[PDB]
């Protein structure tokens, strides 16, 4: 289930973080424009770029912490608040996060590894609701 999925992702955080983030950028090319230093780079080029590894690591570690602190895939309002108030997220709208979770769920469904993809979709929906409540446009 969802709790096991957090363990699966955490166990190989670098591979899952990089692969899911790449799936997101590749499914929604306009999203890459927010990450000025990943423009014009292939998947394999990014996988040897230290900054890319560090960024994806930190993003997915935080995502997993928010997921772990959720109850029944409902994230804490305080965690949603953290995400809205980060200066790095100042220009974002809920649609950016929607796209990330659509890509994440698609990745999980396509994977040979078992995932509770339905629950990640629900988690993403609940997170979008919480981001909106916390002031994201
Ligand atoms: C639950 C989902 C998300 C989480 C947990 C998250 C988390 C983070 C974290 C921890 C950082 C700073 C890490 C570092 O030092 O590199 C960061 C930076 C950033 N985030 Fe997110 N993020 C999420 C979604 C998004 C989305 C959907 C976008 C845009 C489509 C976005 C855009 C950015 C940008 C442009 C930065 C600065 C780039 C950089 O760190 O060099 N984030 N995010
Ligand atoms: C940040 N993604």
């Amino acid at each position: 289930g969802f709790k096991q999925d957090i363990a699966t992702i955490r166990g190989d955080l670098r591979t899952y973080a990089q692969d899911i983030f790449l799936a997101f950028l590749n499914k929604y090319p306009d999203e890459r424009r927010y990450f000025k230093n990943y423009v014009g780079k292939s998947d394999q080029e990014l996988k040897s770029m230290a900054k890319f590894g560090d960024h994806t690591e930190k993003v997915f570690n935080l995502m997993m912490e928010v997921a772990d602190r959720a109850t029944d895939c409902v994230p804490l309002a305080s965690d949603a608040n953290t995400l809205v108030q980060m200066k790095q997220h100042s220009s974002l709208t809920t649609g950016n996060f929607e796209k990330l979770f659509v890509a994440l769920v698609e990745y999980m469904r396509a994977s040979g590894q078992s995932f509770d993809s339905q629950s990640w979709d629900r988690f993403g929906k609940n997170l979008v609701s919480a981001l909106s409540s916390a002031g994201m446009k």
